[PDB]
Formats: C-alpha cells, structure tokens, sequence
C-alpha cells in the first residue's frame, strides 16, 4: 500500500550519502530496483520519488491545499523575504505575487528586451576584444546580470550595477543560498545576510527614486513599452485592496532577479556549448540566422520569433541539462499514485534530469541531437515527457522570457564571434540549488567583422 523503500545505510541520515552524491543517479539507480514510485528517508525527511512520465499527472495538476509548494519551499525566507512568494501569508497572495512580475512581461517589454541584449553585449565586447578565450558560464552570468536587472527593473537600475557594486552583492547572496537549507532552513549565512541587507538598501533607494519619477514624469505610466516591474510594484494593489509594503516590493523583485538570471544564464551555457561543437548543429543555426537577418544588422523581437531551430538547441538542452533539477512537493492529505496510497507528510519529488534521459519518451538520451524534438517529435510521447519548465498549475511563467533571453544571446554573439569550445562537454556539477556544468567551461573566439 505504501511505496517501496530505499533501504537505509543509517537511521535519520538514511539515504542522504548517496542521494548526496548524484541526487540524478540515485533516482535513476533506485528506480530500477524499486520501480516507478519508491521512498527514501533522507534528512528526517520522507522524500516519494515519482520516477516515470506516465503516472505524473495527479502531481501537476493537484491543487495547492493538497499539495503544498509553500511546505517545501519556505526555507527561501531569507533571500526572498518575509511574506513573499513561499512565506505569503496564502497561495492566494502568492499568486498575486507572481502576477506582479508577469506584468511586466508582455510583448510591448520583449521589444524593448531585444535592444537591451543588443547593448549590454555591445558593452561587453569591448572587454572580449577581438579575440581570446573566455569561461562561458561566466560570460553568460554576467551579461544576464546587467541584461536581467534592465529588463525587469528598468535603465535606473544600471548605475548601482556599474558604480555601487551591485552584481557583487547578487554574488554573496548567491553563493550562501545552499541545497542544504532545504533541510536545516536555521543553517546561519551571515555573508549572505549582509549582501540581502545591502541589496535591500538599494533596491528601497530604487523605489523611492522612481516614486519621485513618477511625479514628475506621469506619463511614463501610459507607455506600456516603458512600464517594468518595479512600475507595476508601485501602482498596483493586492484583489481585495490591501496595499503592497515596501519590504515586499524589495522581496518580489530580488525573487524575480532570482528567477530571471540563474536558470537562463545555465542554460545559455549549455545551449551554446552543445551548438559549437557539433558542427551539423552549428550549421543549420547559422543557416537560420542568416536567413532571418538578411541585411539587418541588429535584432528586433519579430526576428527572434522565427529562431525556431535555435529553440529546439535550447529546448534540447533542457531535456539533458535541466537548471531545476528536482519538483517538490508536500503532501498536506494521503495521496493516490498507481496502487499505493503516499502518506501526509512526505514529499514528493519529480526530476526533469531523469525525465531527459528516460529511454521509453527518448532514443540514445545522451547525444543531444534537436531533430529528436522537431522531427521525431519524441517529447509529445507522453504528456508530461518533457517537464524542464514544469506544468498545470505552477507552470513557469517566466518561459518566453527566458527563450527571448538566451536565443536573443546566443544569435548576437554568434554575429560578432567565430567560437569553439575548449575540451569535452561536462557533466553537471550537483553543488547548488540551480544546476550548472562543472567548470571549467571555456571557448575560443574571434570576430567576425574585424574591422
Ligand atoms: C530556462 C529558464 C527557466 C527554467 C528552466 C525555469 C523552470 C521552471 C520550472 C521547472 C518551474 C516549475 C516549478 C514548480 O512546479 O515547482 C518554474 C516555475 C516558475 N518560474 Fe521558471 N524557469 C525559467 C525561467 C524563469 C524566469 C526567467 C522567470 C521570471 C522572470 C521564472 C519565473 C517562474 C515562476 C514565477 C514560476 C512559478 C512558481 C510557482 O507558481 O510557485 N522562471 N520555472
Ligand atoms: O525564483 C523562483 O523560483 C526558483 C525556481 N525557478 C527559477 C526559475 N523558474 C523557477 C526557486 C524555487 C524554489 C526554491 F526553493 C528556490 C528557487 C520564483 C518562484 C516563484 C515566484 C518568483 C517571483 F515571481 F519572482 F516572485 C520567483
Ligand atoms: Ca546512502
Ligand atoms: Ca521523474
């Protein structure tokens, strides 16, 4: 009645070593011998894996009073800030939340978004010069820093960015958010603390500043092609009127900085890696951009609209390289899957890394070859075969950015650049929430237009 379980090595710790060591493997591994649905006592915690495409579809599509996502989640507090988003007072309020950020979203921003990548890369290539080699996963970090904060927070917010340190301070409160809060949510991060606080002083510097700004300039507020996040933040109450506090609007946008930089930054280095070092790849994407630019020499919106090969790269990219590598969430009531009932309590847990290789949706799940998607078809296999942006309910609404943001990268510096990557595809290195490829990652480049 109760899935099968992973025996332990120990009491409490039970599985944690190994799942520890790869989580993507031990998932892998304890699906074979135990089967579509297994246990694991990990932490304290009662962790029910749900391992194939199949049986998944009572876990998206559950509502939130049966299965939480503020229960497992909550742990973000102190990055994301009291009463926002997983520690809002309700699902109801946290839902608010996010409608905050997809507003300033839309199409008429996504125009504006286009000539934002076009300058930060403008910029960076300065520092690039005309050749050399570079770490590619720093190079996308740090242009979705400078490219992220614009798009999200408006032009104001580049100056803090270029002369107050602020992609510094995003560092600091990165590197002290650990998987291991997931468990002990108390674990003390007094680096990461003080990085909050100070990005908390000037994102309320920020506002008041643009409170100011919208006195002035009223107008502003008609033009849906200038109206950001931090816009709506300050226009906008919650359904039932109740006005939005100062802490949450800093909150909100530190989570949806959050959101908007880790996630597409990784999978821009993936995308990109995997694109330069097969040639066959890297072809029918430079066909595409030619045919798309032909005698423009910057881009617009409408252009990267029809990248649809250079979207299955991404898109396959996701498949073998998920950011988000793990789906949780909490049982508030017994849940049915197959025959077993998952008791009140345990988490239940979905990976997109093991859905990408799963051999029954895709065929030789370790080469990445796009066709797979766009010819094959082999995602539509199965409903949820291919989950990297999850589903229902709490599907990411963060998806067209995110394409807009790393094909946008990708086709502006495959313009400037001839690239090759240095050495062999790594693998994913499991030592942070959002997962990336093990360093180093670095390519050659050299311009195209040298003068
Ligand atoms: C390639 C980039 C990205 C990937 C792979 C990605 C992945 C995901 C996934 C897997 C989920 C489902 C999580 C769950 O069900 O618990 C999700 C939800 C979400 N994502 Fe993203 N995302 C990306 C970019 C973004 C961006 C750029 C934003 C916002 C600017 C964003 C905002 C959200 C939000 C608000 C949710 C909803 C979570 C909820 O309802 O609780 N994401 N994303
Ligand atoms: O950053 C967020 O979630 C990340 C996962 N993610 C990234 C891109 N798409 C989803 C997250 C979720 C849980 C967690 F424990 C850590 C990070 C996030 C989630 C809900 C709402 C928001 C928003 F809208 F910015 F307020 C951000
Ligand atoms: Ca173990
Ligand atoms: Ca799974």
């Amino acid at each position: 009645k109760l899935p099968p379980r992973v025996p332990n090595l120990i009491p409490y710790v039970g599985s944690f070593v190994s799942f520890a060591k790869n989580p993507v493997q031990f998932i892998i591994d304890n699906s074979k011998k135990y089967g579509d649905v297994f246990t694991a006592t990990i932490l304290g915690k009662e962790m029910t894996f749900l391992n194939h495409p199949k049986i998944l579809d009572t876990f998206f599509k559950a509502t939130d009073n049966e299965l939480s996502l503020r229960d497992v989640y909550r742990f973000m507090r102190p990055v994301f800030g009291t009463g926002v988003v997983y520690d809002a007072d309700s699902t109801e309020r946290m839902m608010e939340q996010v409608k905050f950020v997809s507003s300033g979203l839309t199409t008429a921003r996504f125009r504006v978004f286009v000539d934002i990548f076009e300058d930060e890369i403008a910029h960076k290539v300065k520092e690039l010069g005309p050749e050399g080699t570079v770490d590619v996963a720093e190079l996308m970090a740090d242009l979705i820093i400078f490219t992220a904060s614009r798009c999200l927070l408006g032009d104001e917010v580049r100056q803090y960015l270029s002369e107050k340190n602020l992609g510094k301070l995003y560092h600091d409160i990165d590197d002290g958010i650990s998987p291991l809060s997931f468990f002990y949510p108390s674990l003390p991060a007094p680096k990461r603390d003080k990085a909050r606080k100070a990005v908390g002083e000037i994102f309320q510097e920020l506002l008041d500043k643009r409170r100011e700004e919208h006195k002035k300039h009223p107008e502003r507020l008609l033009d849906e092609s200038k109206m950001d996040v931090v816009d709506h933040l300050l226009t906008q109450k919650y359904k039932d009127g109740q006005e939005l506090t100062d802490v949450h609007r800093i909150g909100i946008l530190i989570a949806g900085l959050f959101a908007g930089q880790h996630t597409s930054s990784i999978t821009s280095s993936w995308t990109l890696m995997n694109v330069i070092s097969n040639k066959k790849v890297l072809e029918k994407v430079r066909k595409e951009q030619e045919e798309i630019m032909g005698s423009d020499k910057v881009l617009d919106y409408d252009k990267v609209m029809k990248m649809d090969y250079l979207e299955a790269c991404m898109k396959e990219a996701l498949r073998m390289y998920p950011p988000l590598i793990m789906i949780m969430r909490m049982a508030r009531k017994p849940r049915e899957c197959e025959q077993y009932i998952i008791p009140k309590g345990n988490i239940l847990v979905v990976s997109p890394s093991v859905a990408g290789r799963c051999t029954d949706t895709y065929t030789n799940p370790d080469v990445f070859d796009p066709e797979r998607l766009t010819e094959r078809k082999e995602h539509e296999k199965f409903k949820y075969g291919a989950v990297p942006f999850g589903a229902g309910r709490h599907k990411c609404i963060g998806e067209n950015f995110a394409l807009l943001q790393v094909k946008s990268i990708i086709s502006i510096l495959l313009r400037y650049f001839d690239m090759e990557y240095i050495g062999k595809i790594p693998d994913p290195s499991y030592t942070s929430l959002v997962v990336g490829p093990s360093p180093p990652t670095r390519m050659r480049y050299k311009l195209r237009k040298q003068q």
